[PDB]
């Protein structure tokens, strides 16, 4: 079908030992972004060391084919972080054209599951974004910059919506407000009010910031769980550099500092100071409470 | 000063030959985000090959010090892309504690300039995101998902304000709507209409999409200029793979497919097909028009 139709394109890839799998996805309608506005999209997953992610475009007779070539480690990370909703669809709905080591058979199976570790990491990442948007919106609002405050407050609600979906054990999709209308009615209502309430712009932002601050408190443990679990893997305090250098925390580096600060203030993390023997300098240390 | 007060901390860094500069920034207020809620932030720029970007936290006597260790190429990129507003602030307002090869003195000067190539790249990146948010917004509206469409429409408008600011030759800031109030009143007014709208949710979104589609077409050349210039560096069409592999387009890889699709529909890029001799396969090829 698609296997026959694209054989002259994909066969060379199948032949290269590093290829782990080939999936084909047929357009759903014309101008499908799913298939790059082409007729068929081929996803070739490889261990080729020279590859991260690239794209090739072909036409075979009348069939226009877009080929996405992606390292197995790139795709894995996208999946783990839920950073590519298209890729998820490709794998789950796509047709297996070729595989080694049952790579795609197993991948489809794994996609029906949401490992806790992945979910919790994703919650920390969302929480971190919510916290930053909230803070910026708050600060901007204080300074009477209402149009710019509205922007951050708005983005904050969106991350909160996403977090609320994660909290209920589901992956956030592009249609998140519909997800959260049930997964979390309180969050939905805040958004509805910011958008449609009869109040003034200044008042709408104020009211949104109050609701946000409150929900932000409510969800602190959700935002921190992954971090705390990593930190407890050792029976003693961490230096900031140690946290920053920890592989399990690599995706959080950008936000670690702000998160740790917030968690200290909430009494979830303990800050101390350890002076080096023979020296004057102290290292700031952090420990989960 | 800060030099004297942090000497015990930074000295070992100044000694490492790969270190290009050390900047000190003092807190402006308590719990200053600028300095990581510490008293002094030290920024160490280094060519240490093991370094991308990392942070260390110290207390020296009573003084709490955050140390940001960043590779020169990581910083450069941040500055090229305008991806880190704090860093711009650090380098520009910061006190030079140490440097090699006038690295920091020159950097401070360079920061007063907005190179054309960097501006144009930023404009393509902004335009790329505007285009994607607009498309999602339109799609979600078509499907009756209004709360979600609003989300994308709003984001698209935010990208449009940033683009409009770049167009006038300035770096977008955190207070972009303020900047846009004068840099592009038409964009500002479209946003204002959306916020202060008394229409139905559906209607206000629909009106915002109309306005967006218009302004998008209007700024098409701002968005495509960097891409077109790179493309015209050769006198024949490009395959998609060739475009994807071109180093100058690295930052645009994620959006190149959509940008190209868009530019084809606006008549700025020409799509053709070249069949490989002896084979049935054709490579799709792209060329800027005019
Ligand atoms: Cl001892």
């Amino acid at each position: 079908g698609m296997e026959q139709a694209t054989r002259t394109i994909y066969s060379e890839y199948a032949a290269y030992p590093e290829t782990q799998g080939i999936i084909a996805v047929e357009k759903r309608q014309p101008r499908d972004s799913l298939t790059d506005q082409f007729d068929v999209l081929l996803l070739v997953i490889t261990r080729d060391p020279s590859v991260e992610w690239t794209v090739k475009h072909y036409r075979l007779n009348t069939l226009r084919v877009s080929l996405h070539l992606v390292h197995e480690q790139v795709l894995s990370r996208w999946l783990i972080l839920n950073a590519n909703r298209r890729a998820v669809h490709w794998v789950s709905e796509g047709t297996i054209i070729f595989e080694r080591n049952d790579y795609l058979t197993d991948l489809k199976k794994q996609l029906r599951n949401f490992p806790e570790t992945e979910r919790c990491l994703q919650m920390s990442l969302s929480f971190a974004k919510l916290l930053r948007r909230f803070q910026d919106g708050r600060n901007l609002f204080s300074r009477g910059n209402y149009y710019d405050a509205y922007t951050h407050v708005h983005h904050a609600l969106h991350h909160l919506a996403r977090l609320s979906v994660l909290e209920k054990g589901a992956h956030p999709e592009v249609v998140v407000w519909e997800q959260a209308r049930l997964d979390d009615p309180d969050v939905y209502k805040l958004y509805e009010q910011l958008l449609l309430s009869e109040e003034t712009l200044e008042q709408r932002i104020h009211l949104a910031l109050i609701g946000l601050e409150h929900l932000l408190q409510s969800k602190v443990l959700s935002g921190g769980k992954y971090l705390f679990e990593v930190m407890r893997e050792r029976d003693r305090p961490w230096t900031m550099h140690e946290l920053m250098e920890e592989s399990r925390l690599t995706e959080l580096k950008v936000d670690l500092g702000s998160l740790v600060d917030f968690f200290i203030r909430k009494g979830l993390i303990r800050i101390s100071y350890q002076r080096t023997k023979g020296l004057g300098v102290e290292l700031v240390t952090y420990e989960p409470v």
